[PDB]
């Protein structure tokens, strides 16, 4: 199997760590992670450039956001291994204009 981890951080309160997983070169890439600091509402937090663009993420009263969804596209295994890409977040979904609030990097779960 293959595991991937990426540490994201905005300025101070904004912080999270998205985890990945793969069964084979063309296995289903399980998307799930735990973010915090954000505000109650949607938060488009995915890997820009790669094929891992999903809807948005939901936060809690204390910003605690939980991510748990399945999507076999990026495929972090084989020739099209997304492993080594960059992750970011948008100010809001359906915005169009807004500098990335945070930024990270995808890599094997050392």
């Amino acid at each position: 199997a293959t595991k991937a981890v990426a540490v994201l951080k905005g300025d101070g309160p904004v912080q999270g760590i998205i985890n990945f997983e793969q069964k084979e070169s063309n296995g289903p890439v399980k998307v799930w992670g735990s973010i915090k600091g954000l505000t109650e509402g949607l938060h488009g937090f995915w890997v820009h450039g790669a094929g891992g663009d999903l809807g948005n993420v939901t936060a809690d009263k204390d910003g605690v956001a939980d991510v748990s969804i399945e999507d076999s596209v990026i495929s972090l295994s084989g020739d099209h291994s997304i492993i080594g890409r960059t992750l970011v977040v948008h100010e809001k979904a359906g915005a169009g204009a807004g500098s990335r609030l945070a930024s990270g990097v995808i890599g094997i779960a050392q």
